[PDB]
């Protein structure tokens, strides 16, 4: 069936959508050429709606047959409970969109009478209500890329798709429990967001090694969300009904299902009708966990009709990584065809087709990869890293417009090791927080779905955390990577690495002046200065 | 062994502690005998010590082994996860003790930094070590009362005992899962706290109904957390490890028990050690489930001891009702005697000698009682009430000073369908509320463990949810409750019952009259009063 069916009611914005980086000094002297930093607005609706609007023929067959029944079976040994309203109010995040009917996330976090009324209600329209399809709201979402001319320059806008403020503090009480957990059980290893990003370094890195000819590669599916069907969402629900769980969470998953993720209306922020969904909405709670497990679904099965040998997946989402013993050359290329062919027949084709790599470092996934370099005594430590693309243009754009959310701390803490985080992100932003005397000034910081409020002199703490000591000894890195972020500088037009590394060592002395906490950022975050 | 060993020091206050109710024209609309009414206060914590300060001699039988052998089977199908820091800190109440560490509730709850390191860091203690018995603050409680001559007058404060904040949510991270689901599975309908008012009238009315010459009885432990012993506390730890748990969770309930609920150092305001603790602290996270388990297990035992028939019970934490099947006057009795001096051998001698009763409306538990009403068809309605004493000192108390909590208010909820809590309650805050121009401002109410922010206007629907439509038409009360009601009322010096339906027409008339929700106010709330 179609993905999507439009009315002509166009998605509209509900607030200022800016689109151009503004002309201003403090982002200049991160990045010259402004004009290739964008943010996506709702003017390019249109384009996106083209793209993942179309018709989804899937044909099954006994390998994918066969790894459904081997997932149920995991999933039967999964118990899971009911939240009551009070915890899935207050695990409702900050700041999500208010709701239609008079609350916003502030009052459901606070438990309001009036939130708190609402959505007993919601819950008991639920369970005693299976089959009235349930409203969302369609949105562009208003996102910072830099151009990329060998293709189509800016990529339009991508779609939102979400249900009322009360609808969705009640799918956390019928399935918070289970996405939290099922999805670990059900893939065990191959789970990708039990992992920070250097027990993902470690998982890939072991998996690599242990083959005797390794050879690996990503997938990336054409508009994943679209090519989700009716049946793969059932084919969800029925994973979720095989655990052990209470009866009023089994109708409620069984009509959220019904009512809201196999599809429904999509209305605008002006109200107006824009059309219909049959596949997968982004905005419920279930997008993440039901496209691991479909995406799993459908790629075990392809490596099995394909006769992949030995293979090792690691799933985020619609991110797929597999890692398998080389059969030869032009084996392994055959061998991708035919576990594309097999994607394909499970309504997953490919976006870019995939590429058999046989270096570690060149497999990108979770628009991240594996890359070495070297500690105090010399030894090899693995870390992730990223084109810096992405990162620096939004880095850009937060410091010419104040941003409630601070995506630049957010990089600096999950790729706190590399080069580019440690030379460009760090020297830049301590420079504007000493300048600015704000050092001490807590941020909001969006990072593996929380917001956090970080305080700047925390940093070495929390690297350490997360990273361990070696994060701020790392030398001797990769000629790819240190000729991927050097082609990025040019490109963008930010100043080359000796430039930074001046300013750093300015940087470092004046916290070091401070002594104290400030002293402590100067001697571990830019021990690499000296 | 002694349940506690004191230094000298003195258990200290942290702030103002104000005894004595103020002479407020307001609160003596409501009563007029304000020196009846006072708070406890640090003043009198010597005399508490002395009255929880006992040895512990404990005696157990095989009645006590096989229940104990009973409860870990079906602990043993319980299975529970590890909550994340993230998910202890959203779940941390609002106005908790803040951190001797730098941080408070505020800060847990919005992710700072500070707080989410340094629980991480009080969880990875606990991990690797399982024995530095771990500090607790002890402080004297302020809580209002009515005097009662006819014994000591005043009543010495209770004493809570708390480890610091970053403990606490690391008792989340390894408990939470456990003490909210754990109960339930072992004692089934007999786990008091999954029941609302009317569920629990239900439950208690159709167990009277069930026996054939019903008998009951509730059994008041004196001083309950003194006479938990270690063996007690070590004996939950065993069934909390009979689930099928995390093994980080289970290093962290094993050193939590050894480090903390077993025992340990207690600390006043000052920072002077007051001596050590060795029963149950108030303040942790297991205090409720624990002593509901060990108040189960010790009741069933003794109720085989004492050879009662067809017992079914009733437990929340310290609190116990046991119905049974009658086997005559004088047998009665003599079983009861024979219950007591069981649950004296186990470590739970009573305040109060338990008495049998024979009328439902005469068993007292959890300071509440069955009453039975008629609803608007005549038919008899049961709910949930309470000798009124405590709630009006309260409610005067608040009127007098301002309170960040509105113990009137959560007392208007939970017993919405009583006689004083429609006719004396609702009609004295609601005039308050009208003359004040703040019908429409929300206020905080502590209920059932959650602080909710409850705007006055959704009273109607909040109490048609809790108890139903019948709550505003309820009449024809118990001799029984009439009677104290009237009698509580002239002991406190509050009007007559008649002056609070004549005061309520004038307040129905003027909600009426403002129409929308505040008339919805009139017709509900005050319907009785027409
Ligand atoms: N602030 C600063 N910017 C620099 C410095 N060196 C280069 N840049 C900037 O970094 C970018 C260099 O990118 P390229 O395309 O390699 O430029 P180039 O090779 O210097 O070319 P020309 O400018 O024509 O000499 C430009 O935006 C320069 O303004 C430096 O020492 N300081
Ligand atoms: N506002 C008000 N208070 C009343 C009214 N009737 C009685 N009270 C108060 O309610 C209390 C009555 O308690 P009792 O001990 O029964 O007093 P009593 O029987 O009236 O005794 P006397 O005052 O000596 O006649 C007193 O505090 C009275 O002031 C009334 O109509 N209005
Ligand atoms: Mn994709
Ligand atoms: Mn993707
Ligand atoms: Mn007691
Ligand atoms: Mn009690």
């Amino acid at each position: 069936s179609m993905s999507y069916t439009w009315t002509g009611a166009l998605i509209t914005p509900c607030a200022a959508e800016e689109s151009k980086l503004p002309i201003n000094a403090l982002s200049n002297s991160l990045l010259r050429h402004h004009n290739m930093v964008y943010a996506t607005t709702s003017r390019s609706a249109g384009l996106r709606q083209k793209k993942v609007t179309f018709d989804r023929l899937q044909v099954l067959d006994d390998h994918y047959r066969d790894v459904l029944k081997e997932m149920k079976a995991k999933a039967s040994t999964v118990k899971a409970k009911l939240l009551s309203v009070e915890e899935a109010c207050k695990l409702t995040p900050p700041h999500s969109a208010k709701s239609k009917f008079g609350y916003g996330a502030k009052d459901v976090r606070n438990l309001s009478s009036k939130a708190v009324n609402h959505i007993h209600s919601v819950w008991k329209d639920l369970l005693e209500d299976t089959v009235t399809p349930i409203d969302t709201t369609i949105m562009a979402k208003n996102e910072v890329f830099c151009v990329q001319p060998e293709k189509g320059g800016r990529k339009p806008a991508r779609l939102i798709v979400f249900p009322d403020l009360g609808v969705r503090v009640c799918e956390k009480m019928a399935l918070y429990d289970v996405v939290s957990t099922l999805p670990q059980v059900v893939m065990g290893s191959s789970y990708g967001f039990q992992y920070s990003p250097g027990q993902r370094v470690e998982f890939l890195v072991n998996t690599w090694k242990s083959k005797k000819n390794p050879m690996g590669f990503s997938y990336d599916t054409r508009c994943f969300d679209s090519t989700v069907t009716e049946n793969d969402i059932r084919v969800e629900e029925s994973i979720y009904q095989c655990c052990d769980l209470a009866p009023e969470a089994r109708q409620a998953i069984k009509s959220l299902t019904e009512r809201l993720y196999i599809g429904g209306p999509l209305t605008n922020s002006k109200g107006q009708n824009c059309g219909y969904r049959r596949c997968r909405a982004s905005g419920v709670l279930t997008t993440s966990c039901g496209n691991t497990l479909t995406c799993y679904l459908k790629a075990s099965a392809a490596c099995r009709a394909a006769k992949l040998q030995d293979c090792t997946m690691l799933v985020n989402g619609d991110d797929l990584v597999v890692i398998c013993e080389s059969a030869g050359t032009q084996e392994d290329a055959a061998s991708l065809r035919v576990f594309t062919e097999a994607m394909t027949r499970y309504s997953a084709p490919p976006g870019d087709p995939p590429q058999p790599e046989y270096d570690l470092e060149l497999i990108t996934s979770c628009s991240s990869n594996v890359s070495v370099a070297h500690d105090a005594s010399g030894k090899r430590v693995y870390y992730l890293t990223r084109d810096p693309t992405t990162p620096l243009a939004r880095a850009a754009w937060e410091t010419a417009r104040h941003t409630p959310v601070n995506s630049w701390l957010g990089n600096i803490i999950m790729y706190a090791p590399t080069l580019w985080a440690r030379m460009i992100l760090m020297t830049h932003f301590f420079s504007i927080l000493l300048a600015q005397e704000q050092l001490e000034k807590a941020l909001d910081c969006q990072i593996y779905g929380a917001c956090y409020s970080i305080e700047p002199l925390d940093l070495p703490q929390i690297i350490e955390r997360l990273h361990g000591l070696s994060a701020f000894s790392l030398h001797s890195y990769s000629p790819g990577e240190i000729n991927r972020v050097a082609s990025c500088l040019r490109k963008l037009g930010v100043p080359p690495l000796r430039v930074w590394r001046h300013r750093a060592r300015s940087v470092r002395a004046r916290l070091l002046s401070q002594g104290g906490r400030a002293a402590t950022c100067g001697k571990y975050l830019f021990n690499w200065a000296v």
